[PDB]
């Protein structure tokens, strides 16, 4: 026993992971545990390197937002050797791992529906890493809200949750529609940032779409362009994950399954 | 040789530290090293517990943005035991420790001057943790820039670099002046967040003022209100800090002193 917990996350610059990591560290500290954080940069080989690191380090439990393929069984190996693995944000196999996540599919359905109110002629989804369960959920909720929709629908899912990817996809979208869509949902705030870059390159008067995104940002309150946002309850995510970790460590309780926490709706678009 | 580096930082939610950590991680990986990150919350006792951690992990080198007093010699002991300790952002005793920091005094001078050039009738500084060298440098630069200025000046220094502190300080400032200051410098983007919270509560027509800050954010480009920003050169700081780490680990050379890296001026105010 080391009384240390590890957290592998995809991106240190993603404010949601930072917030969760901070909430975890605080809660852990009150329980007598230290938190060690490492970033995979959403690269599968980096994550595998971190796996070996946290195993040799002998952390009492490992929190992880994985970027690995579901076919990969590396975490099963670690678990079989006695390491408690708690998934965060990105679910691991519900038959073998405990995961704490946001209720993304329903969040996405409401998000898209909130834009559909204005009767848009065209609507698009911009996302990334389509293979991930988190991405499938958000694309899934988006489709669900489109039932009975007769307008133009486009889905663009890039290679990374990055600003530049969002910028590239927005361009490709604009180039493909011959203009802005009436409405747009981004599956991640960082992707929205790229969208803003693309919009800024255009003349001032062609930038008036209905916008919705996952995650949130304070400065959205000051944007002339209103953006609806679905934010994580980071505090509850961390508190749930930690309690699950400690039960596995201290009570040897561990039940596979997904624990979903609702997102909060931040509406800035007048309805 | 564990092939792992440690990084102790004050605040995971502070974009400046997250950026440097990310760059350090990326740089370390290219040299065959893994980076483990931990947060102190700027709490001295939390930081001390973390010391034991990278003490036990036996990391090859430890990066740290410390919140400990100058009287505290805990880092001295760790160094004597053979651990390369590299300060980042917050300098440690230049007589014994190597530190990579930003050119804060100069940056703060230029930042404040940029606001003064528009002839404000009042100007304020919002900062935190006045005892820190980084805070003295930024407050000092502000003061140098204001030499000869005959308008109203206010200096509010809070207890933490946090959004809530920034909010409280902005509230006290507005009550003090009986309104918004014409110009304002915040010593940390995190404090600026709290300032933005206070402005948000005011009518849309009552949010105009000359604004300058350390740190930066993309959306600052899109606001109807331009904000001058002194961005940290996160990549350069990481590279320099990394170079010093490896030179210590692999070549045993360790030379105390301060390596200052200049900031990037985003002059959004015409």
């Amino acid at each position: 026993h080391t009384r240390t917990l590890g957290f592998i996350l995809p991106d240190l610059e993603n404010p949601s992971y930072a917030r969760i990591a901070k909430q975890l560290e605080q809660g852990a500290r009150a329980r007598g545990y230290q938190l060690l954080i490492a970033s995979s940069d959403d690269q599968p080989d980096s994550e595998r390197q971190l796996q070996q690191l946290f195993r040799a380090r002998r952390c009492d439990a490992l929190f992880v937002a994985s970027c690995l393929p579901p076919e990969d069984d590396s975490y099963r190996e670690l678990q079989d050797k006695g390491l408690p693995v708690i998934a965060i944000d990105r679910r691991l196999d519900p038959a073998h791992f405990c995961s704490v996540i946001s209720d993304d599919r329903d969040a996405s359905r409401q998000l898209a529906a909130s834009l559909l109110s204005s009767a848009p002629r065209s609507i698009a989804l911009i996302g990334a890493r389509p293979e991930l369960s988190v991405s499938q959920a958000r694309a899934g909720g988006f489709d669900e809200a489109l039932q009975g929709y007769t307008g133009e629908v486009r889905r663009y899912q890039g290679e990374a949750f990055s600003r530049e990817c969002g910028q590239r996809l927005m361009q490709q979208l604009i180039d493909d529609l011959g203009g802005l869509p009436d409405a747009l949902v981004t599956t991640s705030y960082v992707l929205l940032q790229g969208v803003f870059d693309t919009l800024q390159a255009r003349p001032v008067d062609s930038r008036q779409l209905q916008l919705g995104t996952f995650g949130d940002n304070q400065l959205l309150d000051f944007l002339p362009l209103p953006v609806n946002a679905m934010a994580q309850q980071h505090g509850q995510i961390a508190a749930t994950a930690l309690e699950l970790a400690l039960a596995a460590i201290e009570e040897k309780r561990y039940e596979p399954g997904v624990h979903a926490v609702g997102r909060t709706f931040k509406q800035r678009i007048s309805v």
